[PDB]
Formats: C-alpha cells, sequence, structure tokens
C-alpha cells in the first residue's frame, strides 16, 4: 500500500526536518531552503504496512508558482506552522488553507505545530516577550484546526523526536480513508 503525503507551511517552520527525521531517522544539520524534494518512508501502523511518498514543498512565497506541481493525487496534507512563530499560525487560514482547499478539495489536512521543543525554552520565551509575543498555545492550534476543518491536530519536535512518529501514524490513517 502506497500513499502520497504533501507537506506545506511557512518558510523555516520545520517541514523538511520533520520529513527527514521520520524518513531517515536523522535530523538534517544544514538548513537548505526547499524548492521541491521527495523522500520515501516506511511505516507500520495498526498491523498495516504502508509506503509513504513524502512530497516536500517551498515555504517561501518566491516559489508559489511551482508549488501546485506537488498537489496532484495527494492522499493526505500535513499543514505546518512553527510553535515559536505566532505569524506562521496566522498564515494558516490566510495563505495555506485557501491554497490547499483550492488544489486539494476533500484531501484530509493534519494541522501540525512544529518545534514543540521551543515552547518551554526560556531563551525563546524571552526573545518573543520583547516583541509582545509568546509561543503558540496548544489551544490556539486546536481552535485553528477546528476553524479550517482539519482531520486532526498534532504537535511535534523534529529536533527531540517528540510526537514525530505520531504525526505520520495519523497521516497514514487519514491516507487510508480514500
Ligand atoms: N528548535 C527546533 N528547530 C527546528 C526543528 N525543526 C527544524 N528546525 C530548524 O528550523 C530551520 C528550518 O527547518 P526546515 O525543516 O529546513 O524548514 P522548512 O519548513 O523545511 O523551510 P522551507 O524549506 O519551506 S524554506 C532549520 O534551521 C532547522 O534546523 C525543531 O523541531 N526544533
Ligand atoms: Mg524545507
Ligand atoms: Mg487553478
Ligand atoms: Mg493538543
Amino acid at each position: 500500500i502506497r500513499k502520497k503525503l504533501v507537506i506545506v507551511g511557512d518558510g523555516a517552520c520545520g517541514k523538511t526536518c520533520l520529513l527527514i527525521v521520520f524518513s531517515k531517522d536523522q535530523f538534517p544539520e544544514v538548513y537548505v531552503p526547499t524548492v521541491f524534494e521527495n523522500y520515501i518512508a516506511d511505516i507500520e501502523v495498526d498491523g498495516k504496512q504502508v509506503e509513504l511518498a513524502l512530497w516536500d514543498t517551498a515555504g517561501q512565497e518566491d516559489y508559489d508558482r511551482l508549488r501546485p506541481l506537488s498537489y496532484p493525487d495527494t492522499d493526505v496534507i500535513l499543514m505546518c506552522f512553527s510553535i515559536d512563530s505566532p505569524d506562521s499560525l496566522e498564515n494558516i487560514p490566510e495563505k495555506w488553507t485557501p491554497e490547499v482547499k483550492h488544489f486539494c478539495p476533500n484531501v484530509p489536512i493534519i494541522l501540525v505545530g512544529n518545534k514543540k521543543d521551543l515552547r518551554q525554552d526560556e531563551h525563546t520565551r524571552r526573545e518573543l516577550a520583547k516583541m509582545k509575543q509568546e509561543p503558540v498555545r496548544s489551544e490556539e492550534g486546536r481552535d485553528m484546526a477546528n476553524r479550517i476543518s482539519a482531520f486532526g491536530y498534532l504537535e511535534c519536535s523534529a529536533k527531540t523526536k517528540e510526537g514525530v512518529r505520531e504525526v505520520f501514524e495519523m497521516a497514514t490513517r487519514a491516507g487510508l480513508q480514500v
């Protein structure tokens, strides 16, 4: 069984690192902004073996014209934001949802808060407070998932690996329903 998974969300929100930690079980140390990329992952969930094609896309606005080339025949969307960037969450209904609903009507969307490790990081908290900001609250993420009619809401850290396996378990489960 093969499923196509596409990942989308603001530049630097952690999409590539999430994909590669799961697929290669290594955190990529060099940050290379994505135009497009592709990885395979194997997963066994609930006694079922599935092969995932992981379609990586550009977060950057400069590659908006190329990004719809990733959308055909998608089984599940991972729509990401970063927990250290309230701006990335605001972009969910303003940018990512209208695009994904346009090109992928009826494809299940999992809303994913990335970089969960930064929520309790004191250095992050203090930097954000200088800007009158704080890490995204889980509640804000859940409220957004309900607003955009997501299939599910999850948080993870590719850096620590927390919640990473669950992201792809839920994605595979969404994938298995059409
Ligand atoms: N602290 C922390 N940093 C992370 C985590 N995941 C990725 N990053 C870091 O954030 C930066 C962006 O990560 P990356 O995964 O490459 O972003 P992207 O969403 O794929 O970005 P783009 O390709 O749309 S430009 C990198 O420096 C990376 O090491 C995480 O879980 N925790
Ligand atoms: Mg990337
Ligand atoms: Mg069109
Ligand atoms: Mg939650």
